[PDB]
Parts: C-alpha cells; sequence; structure tokens
C-alpha cells in the first residue's frame, strides 16, 4: 500500500452492525405503504480485538550503540502520551518504526 | 560495594601468571650464591573469558514511553564508541544502567 501497511488479498473481513428497526404503533386499518414511524433507539456495548504478531528479532554485530526512541528527558508541563488537566488524551508526535539499522 | 558492583564472599579467584626464570650460563666452578644472571624473556598469548548472566525481564503496564539510551542523532566528526583517524578507540561518556522505571 502506498500509505504504508500490509497489502492483503483477503484482508480482515469488514464487520457490519445495525440496530434492528422497531416500528412505532401502526394504524388500526391496513395500509400498503411501508412503516415510516420508528422508535428512537440506539445501542452500546463492549468490543475486543486481539491480534497475534510475528516478530523478527534483531541480530547484529554492530559495535557502537543504535538510535532508540526515547521520551524527552527534560521537564514539561505534562507527560507526553497522557491526559492533560481536562482529561483530553493526546499524542504529541508521529512515531515511525525504523530506528534499527542493517547493512544495505 | 561502595563503588557499585556485586559484593561476593567468594569472588572469582584471582589468576596469577609468571615467566619461569631461565638462567644464563652459570660459572664452571661451583658457587653457593643464587643465580643472578637470567635470559631476558617475555611471553604472549590469547585469553578468553565467558560469563553467563541472569536477566530480570522488564514487565510493566506503564502507558507512556520510557527513557532509553540513544546515540546522538546529529552529525559528528566521528562515530562515538569507535576508532578515530589514528586508530585510537574512545568511549565518549559514562553509561549508567538505570533507564527503566518501576514504582517505588
Amino acid at each position: 500500500p502506498l500509505m504504508g501497511g500490509f497489502g492483503l488479498k483477503h484482508p480482515p473481513p469488514q464487520i457490519l452492525i445495525k440496530n434492528t428497526p422497531v416500528p412505532a404503533d401502526p394504524p388500526t386499518t391496513f395500509s400498503q405503504a411501508k412503516l415510516a414511524s420508528f422508535i428512537t433507539q440506539y445501542s452500546t456495548g463492549q468490543v475486543s480485538v486481539e491480534i497475534e504478531w510475528e516478530l523478527q528479532k534483531e541480530n547484529s554485530k554492530r559495535w557502537n550503540p543504535e538510535i532508540q526512541y526515547t521520551s524527552n528527558y527534560y521537564k514539561s508541563t505534562n507527560v507526553d502520551f497522557a491526559v492533560n488537566t481536562d482529561g483530553t488524551y493526546s499524542e504529541p508526535r508521529p512515531i515511525g518504526t525504523r530506528y534499527l539499522t542493517r547493512n544495505l
């Protein structure tokens, strides 16, 4: 994929969900038209998704130290990747996956 | 230990080595005095030491990122922890062992 990712021919199947419509009271005399009056309704719940991953361990004889992703050592008004005073979560910067090195 | 380390009651036994003295030619007439003239001599070789270590894996539910030891990302005249032009190895800074966190 050009955005980056894992191109799949059979990707994870998309999951669709809907509230089953519940009609408001129909008239007492039959009518051909479909029922246009419904009960205002919504649902809530809990969803869980668990992905197993396969890792390729880094095996390298490089002598000197790598470059690692490290949080800022210096003080700050609030922790990065954590809530602020108002409870708003925030992610301060995009984090790529390439800090290790290999030989080309 | 106050310098830091692993205090041992039976530490690794210190290994001692010496060149066995080889005398220069003694006189042809017996003498009681010990032999004061030796052959100038030295030895060389290869030594190997292999230590097995026991690690305590870090298991933590901290949400935000840790602080890691990372080499300087910015350019420099030469790599740190690597030889210079003249072949002189150098270690630019002392590196302590505590970058991870726990709850007190």
